[PDB]
């Protein structure tokens, strides 16, 4: 009924009233490649580390259940086909959103959506989190926000849904692609924190052939960042 | 992203772009009660017995999984929620839909919907076809055709759904009502013909409070059908 005409992603849609977690229902229950489990408020919803994502009704809650037959290598890189297919929705919608290393998207520096990708194997879990019409956390935004009018969340997903599938397709053909797209939509240039064991900073100049996220220290001294039990702050 | 505001009915949709049956599917996978299995096109439609059901683009075929624990006597008038339910979204886009026993809805006697419930174990499935912008087979009908314009699809199954809810969980504490509502609006009054091995004509009189369809014969005899393979015919 939803007469959605995408190739893999979207090829069914497990919608809920509520749940706990749609990436903990992803992983957890045995669905097909494509299947997208979208929830209209999450009573568990998670962000990376053990924090938790505020998931009231209102916003965008869904998880994409993927299984990328590229090598090992560029696992990584699915976190930014959620990302970059957010901005392109966003620019649809015409909000200047923008890519925060490393799952991150912003309107004018405020948190609009968050990107948790879990699991290996043969099943990935892309996990989605936009802020639509849903009341936000101190210092978030959300389109509702930005626009300054009501969004139909349908949309919404109808949009993020098309730029994924796309996106995802075309990572299968060439993995390299994506992060071209993702540099022209970060936030590079300006002087960034990191916090991993211990922490330093510098100039978040670029994302390396591995999306690795290239820093510039005071001293000259260049060091590659790579996505994991890491947070990075701005200025 | 849906919204639904339903207590049982739509607590959980599952939609497909395409699929074999939904009521199959709906069968033969566990499911939670209320959840609702969509599909945009069957390429195995089923209708009662060994018969097709035409299921193109552009209408709706859903299925939906119940238990209702009520007397197994009440069980047979599943069905005519379904049908009960369909005239009543009908209505609300302004046609005047007509129940023809004993699991069709006609517009001026063309066939526009049916219903076919299967009991599988303790579940209980119902399984309805509406036609709304698709093509239909020769002799029938579609919400399309009637209003002379497409009908946003997501728009109907709404209503239905939630039309479905609200008679469903009237259905579990009052099991007697529906009935009222079939004699309210089914096709009475009206010369038929019953089908099979034993085959005979007479006037459909009224609906049995079993939901038996009750016969006058031109003897005088009365006869009460059950609906099991047994064809109904108008003359
Ligand atoms: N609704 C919201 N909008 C903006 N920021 C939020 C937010 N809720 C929480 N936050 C903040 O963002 C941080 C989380 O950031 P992270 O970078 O680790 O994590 C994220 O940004 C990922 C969020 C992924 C959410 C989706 S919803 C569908 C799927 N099902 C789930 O259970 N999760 C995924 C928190 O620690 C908060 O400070
Ligand atoms: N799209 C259509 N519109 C009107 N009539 C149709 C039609 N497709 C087929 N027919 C005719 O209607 C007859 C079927 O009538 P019956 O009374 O037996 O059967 C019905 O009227 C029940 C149809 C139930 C359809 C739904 S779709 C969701 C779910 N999944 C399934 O696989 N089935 C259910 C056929 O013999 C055809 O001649
Ligand atoms: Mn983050
Ligand atoms: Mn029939």
């Amino acid at each position: 009924m939803l007469g959605l005409k995408t190739s893999i992603i979207g090829r069914r849609v497990i919608y809920f009233q509520e749940i706990t977690s749609t990436n903990e229902f992803a992983k957890t229950s045995y669905l097909e490649e494509g299947t997208v489990i979208v929830a209209d408020k999450q009573t568990m919803g998670h962000g990376r580390l053990n924090r938790k994502w505020e998931s009231p009704e209102g916003g965008l809650w869904l998880s994409i259940v993927l299984s990328p037959k590229v090598p090992q290598k560029d696992l990584p890189k699915i976190v930014f086909l959620g990302a970059v297919g957010v901005v392109e929705t966003l620019k649809e919608f015409s909000i200047d959103g923008r890519i925060k290393w490393p799952n991150d998207v912003l309107v004018n520096y405020k948190k609009i959506a968050g990107v948790l990708v879990e699991g290996k194997g043969d099943k990935i879990v892309l996990g989605i989190g936009l802020n639509v019409n849903n009341k936000v956390p101190n210092g978030a935004t959300s389109m509702k926000l930005e626009l300054g009018s009501e969004v139909p969340l349908l949309s919404v997903f109808r949009s993020l849904i098309t730029n994924l599938d796309r996106l995802y397709l075309n990572f299968l053909k060439n993995p390299m692609d994506i992060l071209n797209l993702v540099r022209d939509n970060m936030i590079l240039g300006v002087r960034v924190k990191i916090l991993g064991d211990g922490s330093f900073e510098g100039i978040a100049e670029d994302i390396d052939d591995f999306g690795r996220l290239i820093i510039r220290l005071d001293s000259g001294e260049v060091k590659k960042v790579i996505y994991g039990d890491v947070s990075l702050r701005f200025l």
